[PDB]
């Protein structure tokens, strides 16, 4: 009943199941990340100066992914700006969950939104790849050994030139166990910038644009959060 009871049981079953504990939980109902809507960081980061000039250069095809989408509000969002959004959760419960929750979408119904059940790791990257990527409580969501895969997943998804949006969260020190794992900016780097083969400085895969404080984090997000954009190179 208690969020801390729910995540203890969360991690017990993660701990025995592995991955598929993740449809467990939704099944079960024990879905203590739920938040009901996309966090405001989001919002505001599209809303800036530099999110207009972001949405008002996207191609007409540009497409959009958010893996680990949960119930979808993030997908749901960024449909709503005019992209082809993919929300892919590894929960089937999760994916029925999202398609009811934004039943009345206009762009659900015209397939402009899309919910599928897919696993991140596993799915067929469209050959045209992603123009835009979203991620939040998802790399934190992920064992520390699962890291430097979802970052090398990141690099094929990403199109060169095209954008991935990280919410860093939640950023709290050394504290050890998860999910939510405590991540921070240095941790995403290392997974998205990836071996340096010989000790090379990072910045080969990715340019950091953005690293940000939001200025309307949520109120227990304050303090633990920051927003960071990131341009795939190597064209
Ligand atoms: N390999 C994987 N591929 C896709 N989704 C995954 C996954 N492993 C875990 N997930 C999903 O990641 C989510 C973590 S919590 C849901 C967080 C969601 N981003 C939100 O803000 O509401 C779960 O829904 C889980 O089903
Ligand atoms: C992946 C994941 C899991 C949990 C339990 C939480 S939360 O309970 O702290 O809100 C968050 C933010 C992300
Ligand atoms: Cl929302
Ligand atoms: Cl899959
Ligand atoms: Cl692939």
């Amino acid at each position: 009943a208690t969020r801390d009871e729910k995540i203890t049981y969360l991690r017990k079953i993660i701990g025995d199941k592995g991955s598929d504990a993740w449809d467990v939980a939704w099944q079960e109902g024990v879905t203590p990340w739920d938040q009901g809507k996309i966090q405001p960081p989001l919002r505001d980061f599209i809303e800036s100066n530099d999110g207009k000039a972001l949405v008002n250069k996207k191609s007409d095809n540009a497409r959009v992914l958010v893996p680990g989408c949960g119930k979808g509000y993030d997908a749901a969002y960024f449909a709503s700006l005019g992209y082809e959004t993919l929300g892919a959760d590894l929960s089937s419960t999760a994916i029925e969950k999202a398609k009811e929750f934004w039943a009345e979408s206009p762009e659900l119904k015209s397939g402009k939104l899309s919910f599928q059940t897919l696993d991140f790791f596993k799915f067929e990257v469209p050959e045209a790849k992603y123009d835009l990527v979203y991620d939040y409580t998802f790399f934190c969501a992920l064992p520390p050994d699962l890291r430097a895969p979802w970052g090398a997943r990141m690099r094929e998804l990403v199109r060169p030139g095209g954008t991935l949006i990280t919410l860093v969260y939640p950023i709290d020190g050394a504290r050890s166990g998860g999910p939510p794992y405590s991540i921070d900016v240095q941790k995403v780097t290392d997974a998205l910038q990836g071996s340096e083969e010989g000790s090379a400085e990072p910045g080969k895969y990715w340019t950091k644009v953005l690293d940000i404080v939001p200025q309307t984090s949520s109120p227990d997000h304050v303090g633990r959060e920051r927003l960071v954009v990131w341009e795939r190179i190597n064209k």
